[PDB]
């Protein structure tokens, strides 16, 4: 019996509380502690699609072998769910992977849901941090947009990139490695296409700097290149209104969207292939699931005094 757990909260007093007991019961196993990991992290507000898209990559990880992994189309949905409370923090998958990667070495595989709103400025401190220590975890942030990537986006990507740096080792090359901008609702195809391919062509213009743009404009783009190796951006569509307006979908998968599915379908394993496992680094180290808890524990020391 495979579930989330509450890792990382925001007690009421503003202070970061880390579960440590529910850390090490996952991380510290004797099966995954000594074993290189790659964790992949679903960051965005709440209500945003992101339980859904991660039950998606469960399927995947529960049946990559499998050609139709994510079900039978004329059957509801199958497998755990993360879709059990606007809980600001981090939650990881109790259960973690092995892969075999085309090598002769075992993988280790660290699901994060990463939750936290940058609405008020009272707010913005827990969710900063929240955000911070998620991306300084994660070997690929997924920052979970909606509709499109605003500027205030931006300047909230810039904000929590900043704390994590403030509390991170200093290096000479960038601080982290992979950062991807994932906008939910794409609905302008006809300018980028769904995918990776429109993704790339969308972030380019966006994430363009310029002469003619203002100094604030250009600024926060010239952070947010700076904080990562790779940038990539996902247009995914819509995935219906049964989906869209029904809490907890159980829906049978012909309900949902086609090109939703289609896309989906290339999504998940665009991150989670065995071929595209990119171990975590910190600090130019290959980090293990033991490593990992350890920098945990260093980073939430840091940002408490
Ligand atoms: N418009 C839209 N709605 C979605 C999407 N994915 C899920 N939903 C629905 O929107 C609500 C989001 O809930 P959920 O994703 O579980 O919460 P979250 O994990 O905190 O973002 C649910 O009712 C979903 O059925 C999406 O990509 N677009
Ligand atoms: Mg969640």
């Amino acid at each position: 019996k495979a579930g989330p757990v509450q890792v990382l909260i925001v007690k009421d007093d503003h202070s970061f509380e880390l579960d440590e007991t529910a850390l090490n019961r996952i991380l510290l196993s004797e099966a995954v502690r000594d074993k290189e990991v790659v964790a992949v992290s679903v960051a965005g507000a709440f209500r945003k699609g992101k339980s859904f898209l991660m039950d998606f990559m469960l399927r995947y990880m529960y049946n990559q072998e499998s050609v139709d992994w994510v079900g039978d189309y004329n059957e509801p949905l199958t497998g755990f769910s993360w879709r059990g409370r606007e809980t600001t923090g981090i939650q990881i998958w109790s259960e973690i992977f092995l892969i075999n990667k085309p090598d002769g070495k075992k993988v280790a595989v660290l699901l994060m849901d990463t939750q936290g709103t940058f609405d008020s400025q009272s707010t913005l401190r827990d969710s900063a941090t929240v955000f911070a220590l998620s991306t300084m975890i994660s070997s690929i942030q997924v920052y979970n947009l909606s509709q499109n990537v605003q500027e205030d986006d931006l300047q909230h990507l810039q904000l929590f990139t900043e704390y994590g740096r403030l509390a991170m080792e200093e290096t000479f090359l960038k601080p982290f490695q992979s950062l991807i901008f994932l906008v939910r609702d794409w609905s302008f195809p006809y300018e980028f296409s769904y995918g990776a391919d429109g993704g790339a062509k969308f972030l380019e213009k966006r994430l363009k700097v310029s002469g003619n743009q203002h100094e604030e404009l250009q600024n926060v783009r010239k952070h947010i290149h700076s904080c990562f190796t790779n940038i990539s951006c996902f247009l995914l569509p819509h995935p219906g209104l049964k989906v869209a307006t029904n809490p907890n979908f159980d829906g049978k998968l012909k309900e949902i969207d086609d090109e939703f599915i289609k896309n989906l379908k290339i999504l998940i394993p665009w991150l989670l292939s065995p071929e595209s496992l990119d171990i975590k680094e910190i600090n130019g180290n290959k980090i293990t699931c033991r490593g990992l808890v350890e920098y945990f524990k260093a980073y939430i020391k840091i940002y408490q005094g």
